[PDB]
Order: C-alpha cells, then structure tokens, then sequence
C-alpha cells in the first residue's frame, strides 16, 4: 500500500466518526511520528482557520485535495449549508479524500472533483451552478497558482472581495504568482509567516483579495 492509504488507516483507527479535530490530530500525529506528508500541518493550518471564521465563506474552492486533510479543517468550520468544492487530478487520492470526508462525517458539505483543475474550473458555472466563488484555497501544482488564477478570473468566477489563499508560496515557493498578486492592482495581499507541515523549515501562506477589474 502507499503512504495515503496508510493516512487513511490510521484515522480509521486513531481517530472517531464524526469528529473532524480528531481526525485532524491522528493525520499530524501520523505525519509527525511515523511518516511526513504535504498536509497543510497544523502551523499553517492554524491560520487557515483564522482566515476561514473572519470571512465564512459560503462556496470555497480548493485546488489540489490531496488526502482531505485541508478540506477538513475548512469543511469543520463553515457554516450551516454552506459548501466546499475541491479538486485532486490524482484518482487515487481522490478517492483517500473521499474516504477522509466520510469518515469525518463532513460528506453533505463537500464535493470532491477528479479531475485536473485547469479542465473542472472552466465546467465550474453550466455544469455545477457557480455563481462566484467566496474562497480559494491554492495547494496544488506549484506552477499551477497563476494560471488558473488567470483562468478563475476568465471564467468569471471571482468577485469583489473574493479571497485566495495559496499554501506553499515560500516552500517549494510559488514565485510567478506572489510577484504577479502582490504588484497587480487587482489583488490586495497580505503575507502570513509560518513552517512548512511538520518541519522546521519556515514557510507561508499568501491572502490575496481580488479587487475586480
Ligand atoms: C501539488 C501537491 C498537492 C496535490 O495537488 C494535486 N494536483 C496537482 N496538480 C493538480 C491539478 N492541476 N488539479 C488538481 N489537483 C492537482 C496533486 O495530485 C497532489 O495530490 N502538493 C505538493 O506537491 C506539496 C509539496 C510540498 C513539499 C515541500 C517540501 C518538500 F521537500 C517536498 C514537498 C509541500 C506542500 O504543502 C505541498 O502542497
Ligand atoms: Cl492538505
Ligand atoms: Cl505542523
Ligand atoms: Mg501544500
């Protein structure tokens, strides 16, 4: 088996249904005791949940699922009836995330997309009945971060107010996307320092408040 499917084991086991901050807790401790991931971690996830209460979005959009863990965190502190759409090109993990949101008993919140962004974000209006997105998490392809910004903006899909928040932006770094949203006139940043998931390694995640054209 591989190193997800081991994550997922180990919430199963370590964690109860229903109770996302437990399964929040078995994932870092995995992650730190046994075997690291790219989750988000728990530094960083810390301040992505201080972002998620100051605006409660009711739509978020999250590029780049991975194992579920950053949907959980998200998906545990919306509100009634509010939504969360994430994408994972990986079928694989798709299906671990899946698994992670039904286990945490947050399935009737999210949905999760396989596919690849750049070909789900443009369906996003006709076939999921988009209007605008509240939020955006960024935590897929690196090099990925600017353009389906540009193709978010394209495809009409963000508003005044719309908030991006991109993970990952010093380490692997996304440095296209932080010089374009920090000198665009169109996006409002703001730069929030932290560690790389279970490192001691510094790392960031970067606000980024489109303004509208
Ligand atoms: C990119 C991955 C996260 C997921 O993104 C999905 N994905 C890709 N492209 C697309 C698409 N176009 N559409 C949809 N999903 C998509 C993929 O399949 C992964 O499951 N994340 C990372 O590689 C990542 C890596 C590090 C990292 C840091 C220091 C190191 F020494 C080594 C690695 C830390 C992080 O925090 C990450 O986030
Ligand atoms: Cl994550
Ligand atoms: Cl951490
Ligand atoms: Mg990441």
């Amino acid at each position: 088996d591989t190193k997800e499917q081991r994550i997922l084991r180990y919430v199963q086991q370590n964690a109860k249904p229903g109770d996302p901050q437990s399964v929040l807790e078995a994932i870092d401790t995995y992650c730190t005791q046994k075997e690291w991931a790219m989750n988000v971690g728990d530094a960083k996830g810390q301040i992505m949940d201080a972002v998620i209460r100051e605006y409660s979005p009711s739509l978020v959009l999250e590029l780049g699922a991975y194992c579920g863990y950053s949907a959980v965190r998200m998906a545990r502190l919306l509100q009634p009836g509010a939504r969360l759409l994430t994408m994972e090109i990986n079928p694989d993990c798709a299906a671990i995330t899946q698994q992670m949101l039904n286990f945490a008993g947050l399935q009737d919140k999210v949905t999760i997309l396989n596919g690849a962004s750049q070909d789900l974000i443009p369906q996003l209006k006709k076939k999921y009945d988009v209007d605008t997105l509240d939020m955006v998490f960024l935590d897929h392809w690196k090099d990925r971060y600017l353009p389906d910004t540009l193709l978010l903006e394209k495809c009409g899909l963000l508003r005044k107010g719309t908030v991006l928040l991109a993970d990952n932006v010093i380490v692997p770094g996304t440095p296209d996307f932080l010089a374009y949203v920090r000198g665009s006139s169109s996006f409002e940043c703001t730069h929030y320092s932290s560690y790389l998931e279970y490192m001691k390694v510094v790392d960031g995640l970067e606000k980024a408040i489109y303004q509208g054209p």
